[PDB]
């Protein structure tokens, strides 16, 4: 699909932290994401990007595609070490999260697995894409900052 290709092709958003290809997020929430994530990057030197896509032309799943984006956008560990990539496939109500070792290590498997099995699928099923993405961003940030886990929906 032009979507699957564009997302890969266009590379990472170095000004915004979001590629809303499915167009399911409001400009206000995208502004709030940029603020939250630009602050995370300033403080912890971790660059977390969110990607929304309606459907994947290929048969690959969310995690497979997330990994494909990580490797294409950041083709070396020097570039990808502190990078995190969250994918949300809106039609499937499925999410995935991948990243470099430093990013993965900072979040922890507990929160990584919880965000993808709770916040993302649950909120998107209820058509709350803005909350799905922003609550996930908040939950991952809390894990990174060693703060109390806000929990899922
Ligand atoms: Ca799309």
């Amino acid at each position: 699909s032009a979507s699957e290709f564009n997302i890969l092709n266009d590379g990472p958003p170095k000004e915004t932290y979001v590629v809303d290809d499915a167009g399911v997020l409001s400009r206000v929430t995208k502004s709030d994401l940029k603020k939250l994530l630009s602050d995370l990057e300033y403080r912890k030197k971790l660059r977390l990007n969110f990607i929304t896509v309606r459907k994947l032309t290929s048969k690959a799943d969310a995690f497979e595609y997330a990994d494909q984006v990580l490797e294409k956008w950041y083709p070396s560990i020097e570039e990808g070490n502190n990078k995190g990539i969250v994918v949300l496939i809106t039609s499937q109500k499925e999410g995935a999260i991948t990243g470099g070792p430093a990013f993965i290590e900072a979040v922890g498997e507990n929160i990584l697995d919880a965000t993808v099995s709770e916040n993302l699928p649950v909120l998107a099923t209820d058509e709350k894409y803005n909350e799905a993405v922003y609550s996930s961003a908040k939950r991952l940030v809390a894990a990174i900052d060693g703060q109390p886990d806000p929990g899922g929906p």
